[PDB]
């Protein structure tokens, strides 16, 4: 596992090297890997090798050097830590004639305008200090599409709270939110989900999908030409939020889509036969609120790694129950409660108990009541 495989620009692998920086731990490539792909990060520092650059190159790689103008902020918990951050920045892409900035000083105030002005790149300084050039109209958030909030948890035990949020307001509508942080209190995770959408958590302890907090239901269709109607007759109180339909086949995806949109209805699809740079991008616009309705197959891996959507409809129930879980399944620790719809047709209404036996959970008939899906 290097840098090379990346696909990171030269001019910054290159500075990676000479920093010194030689491999990547396997948790970090993710990070980046993760970054780069433009995904929220929750990132779990741990004690070890340049927990700074592992962002850092991140957010170098993500830049248009051509159009000076911040296009990156940091905010650390310390001014002499605000600093390390730049000193490390620049280090980094040395070879990128990049410019990087520290705000802070007081008796600098001028001199920190000054070069906010010449058009600086990345920033970085405490909450308080970045906030306040936000405020004096000196900092130009316009242009930036990156805020990474470094060693959180500390950030609040000095008491930043506010200011942090006060600088997520100025930023603009969809801004992409790294969180690195040692701890994850029950009160940076208030954060988190306050400002980051569908997020990539990368921790240190083994989290696991377990779908307690997840309301489960099944529809009692008879046969598949009825799955349909069923369908719709749902959908318009579906898109009320997004929803992600599964499927178990190519040509059942792309029928179920075919027959949506025939019919009126935005629906994006995503299945095997397509590419690692399309799929992300349907994803992309799925996770951002551009697309309230996603039918696909299983493709994900993982399986955490699958849109946080409140809504998931099995329109067909999977072929071995352990994967109905995959599907379904929330974080526990760090996930949000939820619901899933189960279409089960005769011929299934017995895998249907096989899973509720598997998980020995309880799968209900949806009640008329669709107004109990009022939660978040």
């Amino acid at each position: 596992p290097t840098f090379d495989t990346m696909g990171l620009r030269e001019d910054l692998l290159r500075g990676i090297y000479a920093y010194g920086f030689e491999k990547p731990s396997a948790i970090q490539q993710r990070a980046i890997k993760q970054i780069i792909k433009g995904r929220d990060v929750i990132a779990q520092s741990q004690s070890g090798t340049g927990k700074t650059a592992t962002f850092s190159i991140s957010v170098l790689q993500c830049l248009d050097i051509q159009v000076r103008e911040t296009q990156a902020l940091i905010l650390a918990p310390t001014r002499e830590l605000a600093v390390q951050i730049q000193k490390g920045l620049l280090a980094l892409g040395d070879y990128m004639n990049v410019q990087c900035h520290a705000c802070i000083g007081g008796t600098n105030v001028g001199e920190d305008i000054r070069k906010l002005d010449y058009g600086q790149h990345v920033v970085a300084g405490t909450p308080g200090r970045v906030f306040d050039m936000i405020r004096r109209r000196s900092l130009r958030t316009r242009a930036i599409k990156m805020l990474v909030l470094d060693e959180a948890d500390e950030m609040l035990n000095k008491g930043f709270k506010e200011q942090i949020y006060d600088v997520y307001r100025y930023l603009p509508p969809a801004t992409q939110v790294v969180l690195i942080s040692a701890t994850l209190p029950h009160e940076i995770l208030e954060m988190t989900n306050k400002f980051m959408t569908d997020p990539i958590r990368i921790l240190v302890k083994r989290d696991e999908l377990t779908l307690e907090g997840i309301k489960q239901f099944f529809v009692a269709v008879e046969r598949e030409e009825w799955k349909f109607d069923t369908l719709c007759d749902l959908y318009d109180t579906l898109t009320i939020t997004q929803a992600v339909i599964f499927c178990n086949t190519k040509r059942k995806v792309d029928w179920l889509t075919e027959k949506m949109r025939e019919a009126n209805f935005t629906v994006s699809s995503m299945h095997g036969d397509m590419p690692q740079k399309e799929r992300e991008s349907i994803m992309k616009e799925f996770r951002s609120g551009a697309s309230r309705v996603l039918i696909s197959t299983d493709v994900w891996a993982r399986g955490l790694d699958v849109p946080q959507v409140s809504l998931i409809i099995n329109y067909d129930l999977p072929n071995n129950r352990e994967l109905y879980i995959h599907r379904i399944g929330r974080s526990g620790r760090y996930g949000r409660k939820g619901v899933a719809i189960n279409f089960v047709k005769n011929d299934d209404i017995r895998i249907l108990r096989d899973i509720e036996q598997y998980y020995s959970t309880q799968i209900d008939e949806m009640p008329m009541n669709v107004a109990d899906l009022i939660l978040e």
